[PDB]
């Protein structure tokens, strides 16, 4: 058998909610159902055509058994649909798409859904199993413990960012300017209707309360440019660079893509949005995760013999402003082509979801024939990257 | 390009420890490192040849960031090794091998490690984020909440098994007979030294106490045949059949396989143990998970054009004695060919690990040219199955 | 022969306003409310703080309050380090039992001046997790209010459910209970608006850095009512044939009360006008479920002991743990309803459990006319009650 | 002139053995240990259970014990539902303060027979979590033993660190404290071997499903020693210039003690022969940090009150909160160490904080010879102490 070509038929997401904000009442798996149902609807195919599903989801504790299965059944897909939940930290939503693509390439399935979901609002605290130690019991926060602490260095993701800021000489003022730019671009894009095809509204229903329709990303409005340069450097008190404003935030949301072989898209007579050209993972020293996307991006370009100049649009996940700046600095690419409609610093970062979102955004924003490259760093020193071409 | 042939070059595991037992001090990721390091040593390849790693792991809460990365780096593999943690509940360890095989088939990597890990002893309790409700709250046990409760029926896996016992008329006595058979087979296999190429010992070190060397599975010695018929049916008060003895137990362990392309095995002067022929996933109603493996196995057989008679040995994961008996009954297979050297009822069931263990067991136990078929059910109504041939 | 005892007088009785649960005083620990009340009482008494020899404070839910709650309250009020302190727990009777035991010390001539009262911050009562191995399947975090405060150990049911048992026994219906409750709110509002707590309650300023000061000057709970809703409310303690509701039961609350007690001799020596004389007191206990009726027996013992008749009592303070309790007491004692809980009680003012026994004795002190007798009684979990007779001077 | 009071006698004094932390008695709630000691005390008294009119029990760490701990102990001992109950908290002094307050009631003639004592199950003391919203990043649930039991509120340090302060000021060195500690362990063992607790201690049977009964018939702690290791230990509360260690400090423990108290008249009515007469008692307080020396002033008060001299005391029980405390007391009082804590104490027998004050009065009761005076004293957190003088009959 020859490898099959893979196309993205649809890409849909919920709005991104703020921590304890507009979507905080909905579990991750419910956000997942919403996104999955929307993508199938946008693709114009029966739910029965979806053969298997992979969802990224980093913080699975307390979500109940088989989170992806919950999302899938919750969207009314057939009970025959096998489901797998994927965890590559912040790269989860992209790696799900990559692994689904590999299955399709093998001819093992012909139509799949892949994406990611996270409700950081509902991530619980943990108490260890065993005897309570004299003097007190520690209740750890899984966001911090599983989500945001580097295992090897025993520091926050934001302190690894500081490390890169030192080595690459990326200053506080530069990171602030980038963050302000992200907020600016996100607002402009929302005001321009650039997410009309990508985002689907979520209705939040509470007994005895009026329904609340969440139609846009929450985070980008949560900013005061005037305070930005005055904020404390929260990950490094002295001579720091990373702040609450220039870092990504904690958030809730889900994204899903319908993926198909070229043959399935033709059989079903759907109009594919983009072809998946290539993808790769790179890994580096854990503290150096901010630069991992540079190597992953380089890998994909080399794989298919393209040069950085051939890329119309770059999505370099805004884990921190520092990360994007480091990537631009090492790749020497045009900043006007990078995160053009905002990103995680201003839209928020539901960690298992963001890698899917940025691929979906390229699928909508690229013009016919253009190449888009999405890359995303992950805790532990990894990154994933994907190259797509708009059809 | 055409699909690459995938071979298993090594397959190694820790002993399985009892709940709060001999390996209970080790995190799942450390057990993972031990299995991964052992599999690479047995493979006889430079560790730098391992390109990427997938590990199954169902209960990831509190294990820290990127469990697979922790296992991999802990095994001394290069920081350049991308890592992804896989959750298909009890199928995780098998699904990891399947997904890694797809990557290899695509030519995306030529050498990978795939397996599973679980430390049920160290799975924590959770408290919801937010304000404490007047009157108190029970902190949920993640083994129960995420591992063992069916979301849709709101009952234990054990109670779902009861549903199948009723439907297929598989009585308490038959289940008990199967369980005794498993314990008997496990002891006989351990006494015959059948795991000398499969299991590697674990030394547990405690400061101020002597070393403990764990060299065999702990669970299978925890049995009393005279008591088996006397136990209460713990999942169902009236007309129950499932008991603590005839159900799998809660356990700790890890397993890892080194997978390669046939070309990479050739390049590296490696003599592989087995060829991965085909694999599949099936899903049915959540409550009917015990029968999913029947459909998954039939899928693989039909794909390859083998008849059930062509299979030399079957590994049908012993989630409950009930599960294996439903499979034997529906497939109409020789029970002397099924779980020949024991299984999860008596060896234990570290849920993320077992799917990998049973494939690794086939790789060692099959004779040259023989086909082995492994299948494993999973919460949510799923199963994975895989066919291999011994080389 | 009977002992010859010193005469005991109340020289001052002061309290904080009562705050609602998680309400206006919720940021202040019980011990801090204690300090405010104690300082208040001493200032009112017009004596040096150093004259106070010893202190007893009722306090039912002491968990997480820190070491020696009463000592904290006392040292926090600027009393000398030489002041011995004891924290008293007779559940809801704690505030009165503290005064009783202080009276006994005075009677014996073991001290000549004491502070006694009660304090409670139900807002700050914590949750608990057991010491030991975490059980498979879950770990309960228990609410100490429910576990230690409100659950009868023996019947394994809420105080409110025990109350239902007495409603049943004595045919006290929902409507009567509701009428009593409305009556309580009515009296509270009237008294508050008439200025009747002018010398009883002292204001509290709550300071939050960055926020405007809040001055709490009156009881919070009595404004929290809607008469129209009262009859509609669900019966929260019993699904079938219930009578007790959130409106006709006492609420959870924060507050402290403190009395300066001295021997007749010390009041003379210190040249202070005693407010009232403490005549007698008693404790009574019955079947745990039957606590609503324990104050009946306690009041009876007190009257029998002193040789007075129920008719001789000018003013009754029967703690409004539930409207039911007051009604049960009125029924069994056959007393003039118009003489009971004249200026409201716990149903409308709130029930910081360790404080209430002290507050009601303090109220009689202020409300009685010269020469009048007041009888205060209060039930407590476990099936007990305390009662106290005083006479205005 | 001076009040004429009822004579108070101790008719019995009984206790459970003291269990170690998480040890032999760890499965029993404090209230159950209370029931056992109370039942034993009434049996040893040879009186009807119905004769006990009221009950006071010391109990420092009441969190999670359920409603009204003393009521649970009393009703759990099979005493009448008519028995009023109050739970007393003066930290480590609780057990003694209970006896004192009961004595005061008896003196006033308000009751004629009472049980008074103390109980603590440190093994079963829970952790707490604040009411409200868990902060981002997690929280440490506090250990109530540490938070309510052992931390000085004002200095924000452990009792052990407060002890270091006194060691400094009075030049009480490590070696002296260690010598005292060994002496306590020696005396405890000698007394147990000599059968010195025959009438004082009652055995408890611990019953668990599936396992065989365990009969606990002696104090667990005094065996948990290694004399050779003692001077090798590091100083747990103060690393630089410390003196107090795990060995020479009291331990965490489970236990209950109960005494039958009655008026001299009641004893005659009931035809029981009393063990001792309760002569006088007092409370003293000093700076919170200085609690180790509070018992000196409390003891002096009692002697001055009755007009006796230190030399008139045949036996001293000075609670061994720390070896430091006893030495501080011996030094300031200038008394004969051979008459102090003669049959061991809290450093070796353990310190269930709410019971010890009652245990040490009970021990005096049994060990004194006819006519001899015994003085018991006990420090408490916050800077307090209680002391009691008894005379053997
Ligand atoms: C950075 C982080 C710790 C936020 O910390 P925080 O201090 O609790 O953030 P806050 O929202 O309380 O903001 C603190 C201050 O910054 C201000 N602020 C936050 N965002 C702002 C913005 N966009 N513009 C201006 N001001 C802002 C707030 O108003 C606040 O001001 P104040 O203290 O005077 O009230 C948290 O969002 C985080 O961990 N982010 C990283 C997520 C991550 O690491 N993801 C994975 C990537 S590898
Ligand atoms: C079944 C389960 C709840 C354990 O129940 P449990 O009652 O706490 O188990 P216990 O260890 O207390 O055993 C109970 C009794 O069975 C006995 N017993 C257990 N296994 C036995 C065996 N193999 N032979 C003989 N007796 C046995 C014990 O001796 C005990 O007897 P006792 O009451 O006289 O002491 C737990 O192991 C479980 O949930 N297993 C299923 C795991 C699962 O669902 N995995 C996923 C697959 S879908
Ligand atoms: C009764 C108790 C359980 C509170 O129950 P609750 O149902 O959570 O009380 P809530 O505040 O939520 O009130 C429930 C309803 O009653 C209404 N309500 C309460 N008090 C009211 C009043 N005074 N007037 C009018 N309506 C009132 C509320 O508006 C609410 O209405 P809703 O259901 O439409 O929202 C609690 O206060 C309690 O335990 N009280 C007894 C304390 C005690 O036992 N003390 C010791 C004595 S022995
Ligand atoms: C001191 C205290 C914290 C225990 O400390 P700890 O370090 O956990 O005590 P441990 O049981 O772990 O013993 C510590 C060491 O001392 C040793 N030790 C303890 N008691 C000993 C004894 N009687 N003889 C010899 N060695 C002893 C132990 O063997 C241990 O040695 P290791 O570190 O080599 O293993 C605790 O008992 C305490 O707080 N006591 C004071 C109680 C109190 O303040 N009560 C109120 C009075 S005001
Ligand atoms: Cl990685
Ligand atoms: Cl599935
Ligand atoms: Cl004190
Ligand atoms: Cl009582």
């Amino acid at each position: 058998p020859t490898l099959k070509e893979v196309v993205i038929v649809s890409a849909t997401r919920t709005p991104i909610g703020s921590f304890l904000g507009s979507l905080s009442l909905l579990p991750a798996t419910k956000l997942g159902s919403i996104a999955i149902q929307g993508a199938i609807e946008k693709a114009g195919i029966p739910k029965e055509e979806v053969k298997e599903a992979y969802m990224g989801n980093v913080l699975q504790g307390g979500e109940g058994q088989a989170p992806t299965r919950q999302a899938v059944l919750g969207a009314g897909l057939p009970i025959s649909t096998p489901c797998t939940t994927i965890n590559k930290v912040c790269a989860s939503g992209m790696k799900a798409i990559m692994m689904a693509s590999q299955s399709l390439m093998c001819g093992h399935q012909d139509v799949m859904v892949a994406g990611g979901m996270e409700s950081m609002s509902n991530v619980p605290y943990v108490m260890n199993r065993g005897s309570t130690p004299y003097g007190g019991v520690k209740l750890e926060d899984l966001i911090v413990k599983d989500g945001l602490t580097d295992v090897y260095n025993k520091i926050h993701m934001g302190s690894c960012a500081e490390n890169t800021a030192k080595k690459l000489n990326i200053a506080r003022n530069e990171q602030d300017a980038y963050a302000i730019n992200s907020y600016t671009r996100s607002k402009a894009a929302w005001e321009a209707g650039k997410f009309g095809n990508e985002v689907i509204p979520v209705t939040v229903t509470v007994k005895g309360q009026p329904d609340v329709v969440v139609k846009e990303d929450e985070e980008y409005k949560r900013v005061d440019f005037s305070k930005v340069p005055k904020l404390k450097t929260v990950f490094q008190k002295e001579n720091g660079t990373v702040t609450a404003a220039n870092a990504s935030t904690l958030n809730d949301g889900a994204a899903a893509l319908v993926l198909m072989t070229a043959d399935a898209a033709k059989r079903l007579n759907v109009t594919p949005l983009a072809r998946i050209v290539a993808f790769a993972d790179a890994a580096v020293e854990p503290i150096d995760f901010p630069i991992a996307p540079v190597y992953a991006a380089s890998m994909v370009l080399k794989d298919v013999g393209l040069k950085k100049e051939d890329i119309a649009m770059w999505e370099v996940n805004e884990a921190f402003s520092l990360v994007v700046l480091a990537n631009i600095k090492m790749l020497e690419i045009d900043p006007q082509k990078v995160n053009i409609n905002g990103g995680a610093v201003s839209l928020g970062h539901p960690i298992g979801m963001s890698g899917a979102r940025i691929v979906g955004h390229l699928t909508h924003a690229l013009k016919q024939g253009e190449y888009g490259l999405a890359s995303i760093c992950n805790g532990g020193g990894g990154a994933s990257a994907m190259l797509i071409q708009k059809l």
